[PDB]
């Protein structure tokens, strides 16, 4: 496991939004969908975490002040390669760089490590996922099974808009490598931008190796732009981690109707009934009944406790075999 | 846009309801299906509304006391072409007469519009939808690509009972034309009654052209006959405006958890949890925030105030930066 | 219709629920699973109701207690056949034997009724499914349109794999014909265990018929091994119920978000809000309207009533024209 950084892309404008929130600021399940890029990020290993932003440096900067980031400022949005140029000259040659996008924020640890361990020597992990629809999505094009590059929609033929295999955007290479190649980005295609796809192409040539790989679930690579497509993987998110609670163990009366805000330490035994929201912080103990609707937060509840339906559980600690209700 | 007057046939039975409610009486979001229908065909333009009517003349001209209706009786239920014969006499020579079920309370404005545009001079604009299994419809005849005539399920063969494009029974044409083709229904076929449909064969027979619009979704041509399929459309039409309202800036916690029963305003930054009902005229300011399972009715929030968990607020303007809950 | 007792098989594990609690008794709407099976069994017209249980036979035999079950022990688990075994000398030669699953609780006694009407004399009824996806399953042998045997999928060979109609486990046939298969179960074959399965190929061999019905709904012979499962068919449940209310002229604002966990009377004209929860027996008038989020439990709601969002009524009688709320 070579050592290893990240960089997060969140210039982007965010206009869809109609927000006066930056919108990678936006939560998923009362975490901003950055934090959870930056979260994953962390969790992987990463040394350190670059993120390159646009304006809102200051909503940014005081939202995420609890984070060690490195700050980039990207001045003017001319791409995703002219992002990278900007995070580059903080790239450690002895080190992988892993980008990732600041409004895709379910992108899993175990897929980023499976990306990882797929990056050849000199070469770039690539994750890449074949859709239905390939429309707008940089397409990629490979010679006897290899990958060579990636052309843009946009830049794409007809012949080659017919490539099915799309990028995700997120990769890995080494920092050495990648300055190297970010220093060769041209501006002059389709739509005037320093692509940081380019370095598909550039690498192949140098002879170096580009090993695609595939992510668990189509959801970990969705990226935001609207608040319909918030809510969609606000969905996704909860539905997978209702259905890891029921799995491991916990009883959701309908795991369609269960929300996790944050984070659940339970016991055994555990029954959560319909509409319960769990926010922040918050440990339920062995035999605990959840009444239908209940929002705890910050809690703890004691072994045994069963908590009346609609009841707003905040900042506390519950004695064990508590009737909290009627 | 000659001017135009609108038929709604809401005369049929309504057995399957099981209810002492006439069936059109019966609400999607907190409104009558047959109300969607005239507000959808004043929103359109109608100079006169006639609604054709069987019996509860009483409890449906009470219900719908606020709407200039034409009322018009249809003594037994002979057909669709039996109870426009009964509205006739209305129409007016020159305007064009756009015919609507009182049971499809999602027709919209956009489709009817289009309709309209499409429906040649002298002739009649169709809304026609393929389906996977037609069965049931009145079934397109066509004749090198032009709609010739409509054959009822029962009257059709076994090779016109092939045919997918099926009759979703709105239509336009010149009131003019519709007396004369009227006048002209038959009443022996599969079924002994006088079928509106058959205005079409006799439309293309005067050497008159029908047109054939579709639908921009199904659902817009759901007909209403028991509850279950009532709930499906509130369902479709509840996750049609949360949608719209995500697109438009407000965040829903989960856009199918969320029930517009009447009419919202909104400002900016709006955010709406789970389970929350917003009836009848509904103002919500600036960054307001609404906790899960409120009930909104006829009130005013003002700008940055913040509703608790569970609030029922009624017939209520509250000023902004108010917080309303523990 | 020929006497009939039933052998309910509850005797795995359930190691993937994580729970203190057996299996089989956790509850699908309040009623514990094998309650359900029980209940089935009971409706369908069983004399008596044997019921095969490892251990755990405390916990089960005193949640059970009301019913009168003949408890039959099967000390080690060694397959189907011999959990069968255990029970045959209580099977009455002059009966038929239907076998059960005490972990599949949707199996409706309509379904069984037709595999009982199936079943031809001294012959096999049994129930059967086709699947996209067959593995795991006893796959149905047949020989000129005639089922001949099962084989488990473990045993089945590559070419036999390919069979696509599997067994659901459930079956009926003579109390006599059942001892005498009983009697020549052997023990190897890719799992070493008794297969009850086996008992088909042995009534084709002694020239007896055996004749496949097939389920419903496929949800009605699903099996539960973990709570991700279980929870499934509680909304399956859900669902079915909520379906069959609506048709009967109740009307729930969302079939989606309503819960019946035990025995609803109600009235004509109706309403039920969102997120309603109906527990133990509940009875409601005509033209009650329960608001959003309401648990009535054990209660009789007059004619008439209306009861406000979120008001829990328990073990209440209340008047007619009732007003329950704000
Ligand atoms: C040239 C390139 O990279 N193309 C890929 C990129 O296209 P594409 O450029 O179209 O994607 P986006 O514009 O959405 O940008 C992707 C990410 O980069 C950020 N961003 C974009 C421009 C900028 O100047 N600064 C910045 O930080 C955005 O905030 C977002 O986090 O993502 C797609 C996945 O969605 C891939 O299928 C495309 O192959
Ligand atoms: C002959 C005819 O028109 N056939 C069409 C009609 O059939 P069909 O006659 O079978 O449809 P319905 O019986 O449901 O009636 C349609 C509408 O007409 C009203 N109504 C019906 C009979 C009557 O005497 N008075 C009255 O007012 C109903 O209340 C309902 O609003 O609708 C279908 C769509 O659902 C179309 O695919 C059929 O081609
Ligand atoms: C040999 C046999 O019967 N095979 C069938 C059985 O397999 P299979 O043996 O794999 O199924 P399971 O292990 O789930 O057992 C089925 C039922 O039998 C009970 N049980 C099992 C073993 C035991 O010793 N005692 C006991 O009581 C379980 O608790 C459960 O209620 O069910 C499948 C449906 O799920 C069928 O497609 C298989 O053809």
């Amino acid at each position: 496991n070579n050592a290893m950084s990240v960089v997060i892309l969140a210039a982007g404008k965010g206009t869809r939004m109609y927000s006066d929130l930056p919108k990678v600021l936006h939560t998923l399940a009362g975490k901003a969908m950055v934090q959870h890029v930056i979260d994953a990020a962390n969790e992987l290993g990463a040394a350190h975490v670059h993120l390159v932003y646009g304006h809102g440096g200051d909503l940014l900067k005081q939202a995420l002040k609890d984070d060690n980031l490195n700050w980039v400022l990207q001045a003017e949005q001319l791409g995703t390669g002219h992002a990278m140029q900007q995070a580059a000259p903080f790239f450690a040659d002895d080190e992988d760089i892993l980008m990732l996008y600041g409004d895709v924020p379910l992108i899993s640890v175990e897929t980023l490590q499976r990306l990882r361990d797929a990056k050849p020597q000199g070469g770039i992990g690539l994750l890449t996922v074949k859709l239905d629809d390939p429309t707008g999505y940089g397409r990629i094009t490979r010679e006897n099974g290899k990958v060579t590059g990636i052309v843009e929609h946009k830049d794409a033929t007809d012949e080659q808009r017919q490539i099915q295999e799309i990028n995700t955007g997120i990769l890995i290479a080494n920092g050495a490598d990648m300055k190297r190649w970010l220093a060769k980005l041209t501006n002059n295609n389709a739509q005037g931008e320093y692509y940081i796809t380019d370095i598909i192409a550039l690498a192949y040539q140098e002879g170096r190796e580009i090993v695609a790989v595939h992510p668990q679930r189509l959801s970990e690579v969705e990226g935001v732009n609207n608040r319909l497509q918030l809510s969609r993987l606000e969905r996704v998110y909860q539905s997978e981690q209702a259905e890891k609670l029921l799995l491991a163990g916990v009883m959701l009366r309908d795991p369609a109707r269960f929300d996790l805000r944050g984070t659940l330490t339970h016991g055994r035994d555990v029954e959560i009934d319909t509409n319960v929201i769990i926010e922040g912080n918050v440990t339920l103990g062995h035999r605990v009944k959840i009444g239908t609707g209940c929002v705890i937060k910050n809690s703890v509840i004691g072994d045994d406790c069963e908590i009346s339906p609609y009841t707003v559980v905040e900042d506390a600690n519950l004695a064990a075999a508590c009737t909290i209700g009627p």
